[PDB]
């Protein structure tokens, strides 16, 4: 990898966007590297939580104008660049975005692709694409609308204004906000705690929640209970209940 | 038109309900005129934003009892009066409701049919239909539930109580609240700013957001990217990016 840096801390896999010189611009090349790194950690059973963050003052900006200016309808159709974003959408391992700063355009879409977002006070979220005559093309219009409704979503999407970390939290987009120098420490502590939970339970709960966002209630519950049944095939289910009865901490192994 | 008054201010089309003598009651006749006026502005490429507002102290009340009392199941089936409301739902041009006062029943449904809502402190929203033994029939039960959830929606729909502009804003239904004498000034300023944005971008973003409300994420994104591709066929996309590089304001022409 030449645009990102990956490392592991216990059962937590960290992917740090490493192009601060261009504010970690999410060019097609950068996205491809992120997808490759995330899928690698997703396949590694030693990794229970994946954390995405950016180096420097920005989390991630969108693709640069020079790259976008080369495009036209047909070139984009053949490029099918958003298929890479779809791959990010189906990652099953828990993913947390530690937004250390600007998360604009593709950057905002990357954070929204994660399951939880821990943000610094230095963070700002927005979709400035409209001011360039275009629009978000990687789920931005979809995920934002589902989270805050069409009335509020259109305000942000049509104006391209930046949303502070605080309002993002009030809207339910961001889970918590902390000072810049405490961001990674707090995020890793949270990831560490999640890494102590039953891996299969976190995985199947996430799948159920994904369906809850799209599925009609009855069918979402139909899927939900199937995952419920499946968890009773795990040794972790036996361990969790034995630990509860013995009044001791459970020691989940992801099986 | 005998129930409304339309006018233009720059690239902003204004439709003012003009029956304050009956609090701009949304009778079938009034709705038909609104639909005709809105579709006219929607087809006019000179109009980039449409603003709906009411004359007098009310934005719009629902159809009067005398008109409703004439109905029965079969008469209503043949009338198919809500087809006119469906036509309002598919207007592609940005629409803003400047709620100057009471927006009850059909009135609330009219405001909800707009993309953004700027409200006066004189505004109140509600569905008193239940107290007459009936219910909202023009999207009220649907749009309200999608915006604030079934738990809160049923409270308002079952009781028919009036919601203040302030709580409507806190719930994400209203975008902003201003004093009565500043409502139009503020709304027109906002519309003016939106009129300076890329018309095709606002149009396609709105379409994507409409899908986000109904579509499962994956398919919503499938549609979203098609609109993204299409914007690169516009001259405005070229203008927006050239303007950004030259550090000057873009001059969008809607092509």
């Amino acid at each position: 990898f030449v645009s990102i840096a990956a490392r592991q801390e216990g059962a937590v896999g960290i992917i740090e966007l490493a192009r601060p010189d261009v504010l970690n611009a999410l060019s097609r090349q950068m996205v491809a590297e992120i997808v490759a790194a995330v899928e690698a950690f997703d396949r590694n059973e030693k990794v229970r939580v994946i954390v995405l963050t950016g180096r420097g003052r920005a989390f991630a900006a969108g693709a640069d104008i020079q790259e976008m200016a080369k495009d036209d309808p047909i070139r984009l159709e053949w490029l099918n660049q958003f298929a890479d974003w779809d791959r990010l959408s189906i990652v099953k391992t828990p993913m947390i975005a530690a937004v250390n700063g600007l998360a604009l355009g593709g950057g905002f879409e990357l954070a929204l692709s994660c399951d939880l977002i821990v943000a610094s006070s230095a963070a700002e979220f927005g979709f400035p694409e409209v001011n360039l005559g275009v629009m978000p093309g990687a789920g931005g219009t979809q995920r934002l609308t589902k989270l805050i409704g069409p009335k509020r979503a259109l305000e942000w999407l049509w104006t391209g204004a930046r949303m502070s970390a605080k309002e993002a939290e009030q809207l339910g987009i961001v889970n918590r906000v902390v000072s810049p120098e405490l961001l990674m420490e707090e995020t890793m502590r949270l990831a560490g705690r999640l890494a102590e939970q039953p891996p299969l339970a976190l995985r199947l709960i996430k799948e159920a929640v994904q369906k809850a966002v799209d599925y009609p209630l009855y069918e979402g519950m139909q899927f939900e209970r199937k995952n419920f049944y499946l968890l009773f095939a795990s040794e972790d289910q036996k361990e969790g209940m034995a630990a509860f009865l013995e009044k001791r901490k459970p020691r989940f192994q992801g099986k």
